[PDB]
Parts: structure tokens; C-alpha cells; sequence
DNA sequence: CATAATTTTCCCATTTCCCCAACAAAAAAG
DNA sequence: TTTTTGTTGGGGAAATGGGAAAATTATGCT
């Protein structure tokens, strides 16, 4: 199914089945592949498409824009980031529905239900079913963005030590390459996360081993939204340790950046928040 | 090839090959293909993927991180963007020399000529060559990776019409989804650049419409660089076009930011144009 | 207009892959 | 023994590679 936007691609570069053949695949078989007729291995697909100058993310991404991006999981963050930016708590409570047409796994029906916590603090994962997610991420190898959302979304529900536990196996484990990092500033987000979680705990050893990671993960990375609320977090570190003049100095800081890029309400949250700080 | 880090990842997920054989496709070729015995067609692939929660990008990167990857246009950027960063001129322009172990083809020495004319004056790419990689990106269908950083890397060698005419093209035809969002950026970026040249040329409408489309581009996008960036572009448009008393606040708003931040470097060139351009 | 280019596609040699089974084989059920 | 998993063959089915028609475009010149 895949051949036909192949042979899109392939005459919107005007480029000639003749051109694209090679000693690794005969004319007559590209023919075949791109008339829906015959399928070429993920090899061979991947040279004519390099061939043609154009990634398998990118030939992927024009193939699903025809078509169809059925059940992925990356559509189900997507139509989630879009429900709850709308703030449609009955439109993301249905995926848990059996009358849902997108299909929840446990570790997925868990996430859900620890998202739909934060429009609702009613809605509560079981204990069993936090504890059976902790139990997968314990048990992973590298971590993909699956796991990383996983976790992500799970931060202030599951145990805080495991939490911190599997933050640390994952800036040491994730799956990560320089021409998309998606998967580190989502992972950089997550970090500092759990660093004003850590904060909120008072584990300062903690506090410190993330403020070192996340440095890192932030060196020559232009992501200044995560180095500005990353700042905000480095203030609230310090306000938490010592009240430091320097703490307060960077919290007020961070909240003049969101001023100055209009971020209207990223500066409203960050200011509630230090108003209670200041309060009490 | 592929199939051994397939294993790799089936025995770190800790997944039997029962597990992900299906209705499409055999355990014995499962078996094989692992075993670099037989290869599978790319559908298949993406299937067995699927049921262990990984990428197809993500499982390439992981096959890259053994093996060796292929030299290519992204392994290309990859190498000169780390070298321009380090100021390694003569480790850029060796690529064009016979000694290269990276074959370019015209456009990427084009790019290269064009990368080595901001490190040095004197390399500069020929009327012709450079005329060459404009009818090309004049003819593109839908921009890709390759297409975007090519644009990029030339936007200040091809004629000013031609780039604004080849971004206005650009920001309409490029290919994005989410589990990548680099393009996108990388595309503001060059709508941004467009925007300066464009002051710096005079043509205002222009950089009206370019204003507008990276609006566009940067509504709830994180891009606090780019941000940054944009609200200083607009500061400029309107201290050139105006002279007027809030672009100059603009742009102060942007060197506040990047020192805030502290990218040094940043707050020095955005300082040494501001102040040529309030001394002037 | 007609003729001459390329791009493409249609059939058939053989190679290769693949579902169905039977085994081979370590576990973690009893 | 009790579900399980990794690795083998054999009829069958595809997928390839190499040649010639047929659709499509570029031009033969008076």
C-alpha cells in the first residue's frame, strides 16, 4: 500500500523509475511496488528513498497525509493534546468508554486516568494499576516515547520515590538522535517536572542530581522555554533550601521572560504560584 | 541487517516472537529475518514494530547506534554544524577537496560554498551554481529536510526576490507532522532570517506577510528562541520602518531575554546590531 | 503532422520468502 | 507433564531480473 505515494513522491521530484532503479532493485519491480501490485522489503525502500532525498519519517508522514493514521498511540497523544487543550474532560473520560473507538491498553487506560485527574481529581488511578505501571517501567530497557509519555503524564500520581527512580533510569536510557530531538525536550519537560516535584518533597540531593542533569540536557539546546521555567525551578530550589535573595531573584526572572514573550498564560500559572510562595 | 537489532529490541522488551507473530506474518520468518536469514517487506516491519511500542525512526536510531550509518545529507548538516560550531574552517572546506570521504553533489557543495562564505569572504559560489540550486528549489514539489536546509544555508547568496519567493514557497509545501516537529522549527528559523533580510533589503510588505505566516507557525509552540528571535525581527521592522519608539522597546525586550537566559554569545550579536544600528 | 525519443509496463526464468505443520527446548506450572 | 518459545523443512506463492510492446512526450525538417 505504501508503493503508490513512493510513485507521488517519486514524479513530483520528476525523477524516472529508470533513475531510482539500481544493482538493488530491477525497474519491472518498482514498477510493480508503485502500481499496488508488489512489495519491495524496507531496505531496498529506504535506498530509493534516500535515492530521492527524503526521510522514512518524512515518505511516512506524506503516505499517512493520504490514506489513513489509524490506532497509533502518537494520534492518541494527539487527539488528546487537542481534547485537553479545549479542556473536553467528557470527550478524553469517553476513551476509557467501551463504546470508544480508540482502544486503551492498561498502561495506556492508567495515563488517561492519571490526565483526567487533573481536570477532575475524582477521577483516581487504582493503586494496583499504578503500581503494575511502575512495575513495566521498572522493568524497561531504552525508552521510547511510549514509555516517555508514559511516565510523563504519571509523574504526580505514582509513588514519588519510584517517580524519581524512573527519571533517573530514563535521561540514562531513552532512545535519543541529533536530527530529532523530540524525545529529549519532551524528556528535558519531564525532568523539570520532577525537579519542582522534588522541591515540593524537599529532596535536595535529588533537586541537585536533576538541576545537574537537566543542565545538560539543555547545553547548546536552544529549548528557552524549558531553560526559563528551568530557571523558575532553579529559584524555587533555592527559595525551598536557604530563601535565598538569588532564588527569588531567578523566580522573578523567569516571570519577566514569560512577560516579554507574551505568554500571557504561562505567566499567570508561574505568578499564582509564587504569590502563595510570597503569602506564606 | 535489520532484524538482529529487531532481536535486540523483541529481547529487551522481553517479548516472545509467539507474541508479535500475527495473521500477517509467520513466526519462522520472524525467526529468520532476526537471524539475518530473510528479510521482510517494510509493511510487515512497521506491524511488529508496532506491537512493541516503537518508532520506526526510533528503531533506525537504534540500529544506528550499532552498525555504521551510511553517510548521508543528515549525517552531512550533522558534521558541519558540529564543526562550524567548533570554528573548524578547513575541516568544512576539506568536504569539497578530493580527499572527502563525503561525496557532495552540486547543491550540497553550493550549500557548503555558502556555510564557508560567512567564515570567510573570499569563498564565495558561483553566479552559476548558485543559479543552479534556485531553479532547483523553484521546482520542488513538497520541501523536505534536504530542500528546507538547503534554502537555509543560502539565504543570504541567491538573489533576495528569489529567497523570499523560495520561502513563501517553502512555508506552504513543506512536510510536518508531531512526533517530529524539527522541520517546523527549522523552518521558522529561515522565515525569521527571510525577515531580518528583509528589513535589512527595505522590502516591508514582505516582511508584513512574513510576520503574519510566523505567527502562524509560532502559536502554542514553545519556541522561546524563536520568540525571541521574531520579537527582536519586529523590532527592527518597526525601527526601520517607522523609526518607531515601541521597536526600539522591542528590541531592548529581546537583549533582556537573552541575557536573562544567559546565552551570552546570542545577547552579543543581537547587542552589536543594536547598537550599530542606534549609533547609525 | 509525423516520426523519434524516453518512460513505462507486460510476461516468464529462478530466486527468495512464507504459512503450515512437526519438532526442540527451556522453564515455572503443577 | 503443563503451557510456553526458538529453530527447521516442503508445497505453494510471491517477488525479482531480463528482455520486448505500448503509452506518453519530445521534436524531423520544407
Amino acid at each position: 500500500k505504501l508503493g503508490s505515494t513512493l510513485r507521488k513522491v517519486r514524479n513530483g521530484k520528476q525523477i524516472s523509475i529508470c533513475s531510482v532503479a539500481d544493482e538493488h532493485l530491477s525497474k519491472s519491480q518498482i514498477s510493480r511496488f508503485e502500481r499496488g501490485e508488489s512489495e519491495i522489503s524496507c531496505i531496498r525502500l529506504i535506498n530509493i528513498l534516500d535515492k530521492l532525498h527524503i526521510t522514512l519519517d518524512e515518505f511516512l508522514i506524506l503516505h499517512d497525509e493520504d490514506y489513513t493514521k489509524t490506532e497509533s498511540f502518537a494520534n492518541l497523544v494527539q487527539y488528546i493534546r487537542k481534547q485537553y487543550s479545549l479542556q473536553n474532560i467528557n470527550n478524553i473520560q469517553s476513551l476509557l468508554s467501551d463504546s470508544s473507538n480508540y482502544t486503551l491498553d492498561p498502561f495506556e487506560k492508567t495515563m488517561v486516568k492519571s490526565i483526567l485527574h487533573t481536570m477532575d481529581s475524582s477521577i483516581i488511578p487504582s493503586d494496583d494499576e499504578l503500581l503494575q505501571l511502575a512495575d513495566y517501567l521498572f522493568k524497561v530497557e531504552k525508552w521510547g516515547y511510549y514509555e516517555i509519555i508514559l511516565l510523563g503524564n504519571c509523574v504526580r500520581t505514582i509513588d514519588y520515590n519510584s517517580v524519581f527512580l524512573l527519571t533517573k533510569e530514563m535521561l540514562n536510557n531513552y532512545i535519543y538522535s541529533s536530527l530529532n530531538k523530540t524525545n529529549k525536550r519532551i524528556v528535558t519537560q519531564l525532568a523539570i517536572n520532577c525537579l519542582i516535584l522534588s522541591i515540593d518533597m524537599e529532596e535536595f540531593t535529588n533537586c541537585f542530581y536533576l538541576i545537574d542533569e537537566i543542565k545538560a540536557l539543555l547545553d547548546n539546546e536552544l529549548n528557552f522555554y524549558e531553560q526559563t521555567v528551568f530557571l523558575y525551578a532553579t529559584g524555587y530550589f533555592e527559595f525551598k533550601r536557604w530563601q535565598s535573595t538569588s532564588g527569588i531573584e531567578k523566580m522573578k526572572q523567569a516571570i519577566q521572560v514569560l512577560d516579554i514573550l507574551g505568554e500571557d498564560n504561562l505567566k499567570l500559572h508561574y505568578t499564582i504560584h509564587f504569590d502563595k510562595l510570597i503569602n506564606n
